[PDB]
């Protein structure tokens, strides 16, 4: 019996673990079974985006000294997803995952259970290829059965973190003889972005094997999952995964619904995500643990019919301004901009679109 | 004779894009000697340094100048254009047309849409964002209500101003002889003069006391503001110009116009109350929409409901250019459509970090 | 017997035609014999720059009203060159080419001659492809002969206008069933600019026609013009050429000579420039007319050895950056900003440097 | 005798610590003996740049666990100071100043000595007023002595770290009934820059004290001290100054010279710090160490008479600007990128100018 806690924190800056302190010395978390944390950090949230590492190095010494251990086991033991770019009303936070398995009567149907998996360092060369879906798929697999679920529609999120190209790791893999998905470092995320997306489906029973190859990443839009979400990051060269659904052996005082945007301004599917986690009225709104979401901008390069500047902008970045306008709409449903939203949906969701969960509490 | 309003929601292609107002002259939709102003949305940074404000209003003008067999200056003294830059988000480029018919029926049943247009005199840079602005903005909105038609400032909805800025070289114009402007600094000044026009409109339509504006309460006194000026700076004149807009009890037009305040840059609430105001009772009447028009700014206090943002403390991006995309957004999702007309800076415009929104709906 | 005469004005902005109506009013400029008016203005440089085309349509207007024709003669009858992007120091201006016919006394020597030509416009899937380069070639050699110069190797500076991709153009492309080059608007600028700069080299004989091929375009840095700069702008679907030289059938008392940026800070390229034109030494200066260079970032990631962070850099485009290093280092060579510096110099100059040409009295 | 040794370091992150290490590793570094470490870190050097915070956390890690002590103890004993902002060309990298005292003989002529000091905390309506002037101006004075300095004519170069104001601390002064001095967060950094320059320039005798109100600063640009080099940061609430000239007192194999930049294309200003610092030709410059300069944009929107747009552009900070624009100056008269430039020059130099110093080997 294995029970999960969820705890969305404000920070106030990258490196602010204030919060998380505040909850370890009340005792409401016992820091050493923390499993993961995933965090809005307010960089930019794309390729010079620093905050992404100065928030997880903040967070490990924090963690080494409350457990005794060094920073490298921390990073070891816990997953740390750290997605900049907190655009217009976006409040940056960090939702803390706790799983602690206690003994007692289980949740008479379905209830909170997460899990985590890493994949082994990739080699540059197979970021965003088969390899890269391919072991994902695998690392997906091993931590839905770390979360006690079973049957893949139990699952209503998977959050990844993945790595991307740099210019030491295009020499890195020119002097081997070996070419790399991209030349962009920028398009390398949703290279990386996309690959590991493709492999929640393939492990997820979304996408048959025999449609996803190297011309498919990034390309067949028709190709997709509805619960992944993933964020590259320049601070590691793996593939951290949570994965997050329901289970009949757990005793969360939670669970995890979701649905799929359409586009960027489908309010309709934050009300579906809500009501498929038992929030049906605008009163029990407040039973929000926290809402995740990918966005990004459609490549046809209009919503709804309707042209915008997104593709077209020298001045600021898609990712940027998706992430802006997903957040103000969820926003504006729950009346609370402190939700996480992610940029870049490639192979989350239709081309435009991406999945939205709400952690709920019953 | 009888006044019927008509307005037309173009997409535009680029800032100098007549295509789509040219397809509705081209069809005998618009007489364009008919067109009394033009409110726009380019696709510029809508700050400092956005250049698509006046290139759209000088190819408006120029299109329209041959149309009409007059020159440019003709037109420019003739027809509001009022262009806003800053498209961020999902915000759809776009201009609203507004044509004043004069048609051979009588008026409608209750009341109905009804447009006044007035300009006020060039404004010194020592008299932008101080009460001499205010007071000539206010003359002003009085002169474009009876243009309307309005007798009763409560049937105003939505009042648009387009004002000048303070550029490098007026304000050494202004030092040269011997006088001081309001802030030396140009982003600053567009808030300065949104802001002092804002309290022309309330104060025209008496939702303020007189005794209560003054210089200092300029861009201080948030407790001081208008529920439907919504004004919007540039570099290309000196002078304000000003769009009322309402419903009279004499007009023929088959449209009408109602409003609400957003109270914050999410509040979806108000979105739906301006809706209702309009006449618009369900998402299936949605689509007698003809425009949204809505003012955005980033609260003083750095938050939202509590919820910390960057948007002033981003080097990268503007504040005023994050508070468009979302309250674009926020629009967006409710009605469906994100071809809204969103402006930035909503200083005495709406509550601290809110602002005016109003809607265009046919009858 | 041509004479060119060449006007550097200051602007205030895009729009102002002051400066020029200055000249045409005080009987310096005969409005009907500018055959070129090359830009400096205010806008980002990038995709949606729109100060580029503000610019040429006030100074198509204006000159339609002096000669008392339609706006849509004079664009087909003067070259307009808009380069956005003034960062940096760098300041906004125009450089207005006039070319008389004289008849003078064969002036000694080879003097300043200016020719210009336009393509056809271009369908979106044929920009940074061969059809670009081969009818780019076709029109610098009718530039060429419209300069009277025969020689390539008097040829010092080849100036072009090139089209880009928007979301909107590469939309229309698939709905028709064609791939675009790239599938970025900022990075398509790189494959026009690229394919353009080519076509000079074919046409001036610097690269033989079977080394040039759609792969080599944007791959192959070590193939590149040393005299070519070309510009990318959403204001126009053509190419538009000018060519300057100097040819012994000129009476100008101007003459232009250029060398090659190696890199970004390669000042000793911008004194050969200086000498090249005849300017000998520093109390010389007072000779320029202006200064016309291109600035890139390099696809190494490094200057001299040392890394920058311009093609890392999510909040501001290379281009932006290069521009407003190379007009510094021009600066403070000739002791003055209002010089024309545009980037991004795919085969132009090696890899992280480009062309650079001076125009001086004699 | 005191004996100073600098180490110029190129970094290939914020966080990057190998430089130093590989220096402490090889015995060239007695990391006890570290007094001051001052970076360029390539976040965008305005409000929200977090890179220096990053930066400076992660070499307080490091040293802390080198010399066995705990990090709230490095940075009570070192001076950390990093500029954020390496636009252009510029290069990230640190530079390291190590001092300890030796029993050697007497070196005529004056040798490199430094000195740091810290200030007490300010409170938010604090900064950009008197208080801050005041108060930097006695810990100058005390930086002078630690560096064995009572000439204040050889003192070449006073760098130092202060606060800003955010929107959230701007706030709690309206909650404390308190005013800011100005109501823009990154306006605030012109304040405490410009206040902290004043600091040095009473403390130098640069300026006399009845000169200097809270209505100067900021204001009266006569009023600047020709060796101040000042760096606004959101993660600190004090001062830290560092003091760099030569000192009889001094064992250093080092000297320091400076001039004054008129304005930002000023080479001869670069020349003139070079061959004060010994460096009397291009042979020489191998002896560099390292560059430090101020930046500005004038508040005339000029250089020469020439216009720019700095101060005009919505889209780009002038401090980016002017740090991209004599980066590059400074790069092509020495030849290398990687030279410390900071951005905003408020009393630092003239208007639109400022301080420039070398290091260099004698
Ligand atoms: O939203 C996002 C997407 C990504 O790829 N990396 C980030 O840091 N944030
Ligand atoms: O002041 C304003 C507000 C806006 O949103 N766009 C503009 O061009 N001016
Ligand atoms: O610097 C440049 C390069 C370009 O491609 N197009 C522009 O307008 N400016
Ligand atoms: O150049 C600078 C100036 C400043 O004030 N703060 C920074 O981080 N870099
Ligand atoms: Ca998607
Ligand atoms: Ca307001
Ligand atoms: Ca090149
Ligand atoms: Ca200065």
């Amino acid at each position: 019996m294995q029970k999960v806690e969820v705890f969305r924190i404000p920070t106030a800056s990258p490196d602010d673990i204030s919060g998380l302190a505040t909850l370890i010395d009340s005792g409401k978390i016992n820091p050493a079974e923390i499993v993961a944390i995933l965090g809005k950090t307010e960089g930019n949230g794309c390729v010079n985006d620093f905050t992404r590492g100065f928030a997880t190095q903040s967070l490990a010494m924090y963690l080494a000294e409350k457990l005794g251990i060094s920073r490298e086991e921390v990073v070891k033991k816990v997953a740390f997803i750290m997605s900049g770019g907190t655009e217009g009303v976006m409040t940056p936070h960090i939702t803390v995952f706790v799983r602690k398995d206690v003994a007692a009567p289980a949740a008479p149907g379905k209830r909170l259970a997460v899990g985590v998996a890493f994949t082994r360092d990739f080699l540059p060369e197979e970021l965003g290829r088969m390899e890269q879906v391919n072991e994902v798929a695998r690392a997906v697999k091993e931590a839905m059965k770390d979360a006690q679920i079973d049957d893949p529609r139990d699952v209503h999120f998977v959050q990844i973190k993945c790595p991307l190209l740099t210019a030491e790791r295009i020499e890195d893999a020119k002097r081997r003889g070996k070419d790399v998905v991209v030349n962009d470092t920028y398009k390398s995320m949703a290279y990386s972005r996309g690959a590991s997306a493709l492999g929640v489906a393939l492990a997820l029973g979304e996408i048959s094997a025999d449609k996803i190859s190297n011309e498919a990443i990034c390309h067949d839009w028709n190709l997709y999952s509805s619960v992944a979400s993933t964020s590259a990051g320049v601070e590691l060269l793996n593939d951290e995964i949570i994965v997050v659904g329901n289970s009949t052996n757990s005793a969360s005082d939670l669970v995890i619904g979701h649905s799929v945007m359409k586009d960027a301004i489908d309010a309709d599917a934050v009300r579906a995500a809500l009501k498929d986690a038992g929030i049906r009225s605008d009163d029990e709104m407040d039973r929000i643990v926290n809402v995740l979401a990918k966005a990004e901008a459609a490549s046809s390069g209009t919503v709804r019919g309707r042209r915008n500047t997104m593709l077209d902008d020298s001045d600021i970045n898609h990712t940027r301004s998706a992430r802006a306008v997903v957040n103000a709409v969820i926003a504006s449903v729950v009346g609370d901009p402190m939700v996480y939203v992610s940029g870049g949906a490639e192979h989350q969701g239709p081309d435009g679109g991406g999945p939205i969960a709400v952690i709920a509490r019953v």
